């Protein structure tokens, strides 16, 4: 499993939330960062949609002017949910 | 050392505290973040991390699950990932010592 | 590629800012945090919050070490509570306006 982290621009919140829901990716947790405005969004995929997943951020980001931001991608070790006690592919 | 995240919501974060201290985990970072859920939307979290030692994650995930767990929709994710390394700034104490 | 943290002490942002300039790392990501009255969406409520912030910033490997120095001796006050850094991998790195990564 993989953490998607994505810094975008803060008006292309609502774009990039609907281009993700729409591979099927839910779960964003989103805060407000300064960049020297942004938002950061970061997102715990499986393995299998991280191609998915990254490429529906930038379909909907690009804006093509300086400053779309970036996506950086790192491992998970684990995943718990905490309802259910559930671990890995089915916490997602 | 590994980083242990937790999202949970925001009227939880004293218990998981004090759950945590009680495994003896301490030096929690808070930060205020968005979920998405009249049915509301845009939600309250707090994302809760911390660096422990190797051998302590099982009992932080532990203790952060007894805490939280309500049992209903809304209640969090724990993730655990990897962190090559950790310097206290105050002296310089890297690694198991900084943590 | 690696993700250097550090969670310091508000007041030192600048000075840790103007540091890592000096060894060439500038686009930083700068969170609010806290650590351990107020008002919390409109009710006042009694906390021991002390607030710090965050600093991310993502390097080249070889950049790593001179990054993390650079953080040290300008968040460094001498007392306690002046933080720590991390640092950890990350696996890649893509620029969304070219697909650079």
């Amino acid at each position: 499993m993989k953490q998607v982290t994505a810094i975008i621009k803060p008006f292309k919140l609502d774009e990039v939330r609907e281009s993700l829901a729409e591979v099927g990716v839910t779960g964003l947790t989103v805060t407000e960062v300064k960049g020297f405005p942004k938002v950061k969004i970061e997102v715990v995929v499986d393995d299998k949609v991280v191609e998915q997943a990254v490429d529906a951020i930038i379909k909907a980001a690009r804006t093509g002017k300086i400053g779309d931001g970036k996506i950086f991608v790192q491992e998970v070790e684990q995943v718990i949910r905490i309802r259910t006690g559930e671990t890995g592919p089915d916490a997602v």
